């Protein structure tokens, strides 16, 4: 698909790269709606769109060549889509409203390094390296999930002559779930291929419960999957790792009121930190600190572990190990990911895998979507003051 006359237009976000020696520096990035988030359509007529039911238009994207010349993408209005950014602050909203009417926005952004013709994503290298950020979950109710995440994907977003819109345009999402989408990494997806790599969540929560899950696939970038492929345990490891402390034993870590208030905002801290203290080295373990009130606020000793290692996720993960474990997500993690952010919530599950039963303090039925829109349109989260860098150096 070729580009169209509305311009892209990507809200600034400001970020640190940060070193023990020179303190951090502000990086010029902004942020990038998913693809699938522009006007797609039939260069005659925006009317005609050519990605129809979640899937492509087969009149007019039978092949790669015929969609190419077909369709166009246009520029995204992104205040419609929920994507605010003020300074150093992106604000994502669930929904947004015309005058009586909600609409389910839902946006999933990606962080640009430029915003050139040809710029590319962000390519975080965060083997032995951290991540800091800010967030405001105070907003997130019973079946939200505000999520901050690495996916391998392309730099470049699959930017070829055909697809010449790559990374400005949002182009070439995938994770370790191994979607099926219309297109993967720029391609046509004629049928049933799904976008498959490795997977770093770093963050998905609400105000009542936090996971961290680490996700490794046995491909390197992204991979268009077939058949078993794309199953549970195929090329990716779709349950991950997941690392919850309220699962974990502590009740009162994490929410309301509580050691990591999520009443009011606080700044996540995630180190990959390998065997030898370098960026070359083997992750070894995955470990997470909060900040509030000033304070440093380290694993609860009421958890059963007090980070993510090999053996706890073959604890919680039986594939973990044979996709590589940590030692490969470490890889994946020196070769470089984009920093992904979205909001969403769930209408089969209702996120209860993140924050009721084992997992969290929400009634089965509190995180149902037809609740959540009737009674908290406001739901957003606030991602601010994002620095990633050499250990230490990027927090308090
Ligand atoms: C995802 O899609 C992108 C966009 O098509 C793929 O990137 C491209 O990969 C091809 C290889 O099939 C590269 O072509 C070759 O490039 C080298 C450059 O040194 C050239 O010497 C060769 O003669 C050949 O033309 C192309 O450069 C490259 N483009 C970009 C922007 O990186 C990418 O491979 C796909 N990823 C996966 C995992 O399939
Ligand atoms: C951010 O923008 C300013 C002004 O153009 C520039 O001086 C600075 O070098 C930029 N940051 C990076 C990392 O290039
Ligand atoms: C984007 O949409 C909002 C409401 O949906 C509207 O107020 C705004 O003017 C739109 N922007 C453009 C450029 O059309
Ligand atoms: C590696 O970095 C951690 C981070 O503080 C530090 O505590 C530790 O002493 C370093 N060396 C080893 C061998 O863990
Ligand atoms: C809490 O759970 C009970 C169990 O059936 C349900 O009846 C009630 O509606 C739930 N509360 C909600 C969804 O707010």
């Amino acid at each position: 698909q070729q580009i169209g006359t509305i311009p892209e237009v990507h809200p600034k976000l400001p970020t640190w790269k940060c070193t023990t020696e020179g303190g951090c520096v502000q990086q010029n990035t902004s942020v990038v709606l998913e693809y699938l988030s522009h006007p797609i359509h039939e260069v005659g007529n925006s009317d005609v769109s050519c990605v129809v039911s979640g899937g492509l238009n087969q009149s007019l994207c039978p092949n790669e060549e015929e969609c190419s010349k077909n369709c166009v993408v246009e520029g995204a209005n992104y205040t419609s889509s929920g994507v605010h950014t003020d300074g150093d602050a992106l604000t994502l909203n669930q929904y947004v409203t015309n005058g009586d009417q909600v609409v389910t926005a839902s946006p999933r952004v990606y962080l640009l390094a430029s915003d050139d013709e040809d710029g590319n994503y962000s390519m975080l290298q965060l083997l032995g390296q951290e991540l800091s950020f800010d967030v405001d979950v105070s907003k997130l109710v019973c079946g939200m999930n505000g999520a901050l995440y690495l996916s391998e994907m392309d730099a470049s977003g699959g930017r070829n002559s055909l697809n010449p819109a790559g990374a400005q345009y949002g182009s070439g999402y995938c994770d370790a779930q191994c979607g099926v989408q219309p297109f993967i990494n720029g391609t046509v997806n004629t049928g049933s291929l799904g976008a498959c790599c490795n997977e770093m969540d770093i963050w998905e929560a609400n105000a009542l419960a936090t996971a961290l899950t680490p996700h490794p696939c046995s491909v390197t970038s992204i991979y268009a999957c077939s058949g078993a492929e794309c199953g549970s345990n195929g090329v990716c490891d779709k349950p991950g790792c997941g690392y919850n402390p309220y699962a974990l034993g502590d009740h009162n870590y994490y929410g309301p009121g509580k050691t990591v208030d999520t009443s009011r905002p606080f700044t996540v801290v995630t180190q990959f930190l390998t065997n030898d203290n370098t960026t070359t080295g083997t992750l070894t373990e995955i470990r997470r600190l909060y900040v509030q009130d000033g304070n440093v606020i380290g694993p609860s000793p009421s958890d059963s572990v007090s980070s993510i290692t090999d053996s706890f996720c073959s604890t919680v993960d039986s594939y973990f190990e044979p996709l590589g474990g940590l030692k490969e997500m470490g890889e994946a993690l020196g070769r470089g990911m984009v920093l992904v952010f979205s909001i969403w919530n769930d209408p089969g599950q209702f996120m209860n895998w993140l924050d009721s039963g084992n997992a969290g303090p929400c009634n089965s039925t509190e995180g149902n979507p037809a609740t959540i829109e009737a009674q908290h349109p406001d739901t957003a989260v606030t991602f601010s003051n994002i620095r990633w860098g050499d250990i230490g150096s990027t927090f308090q």
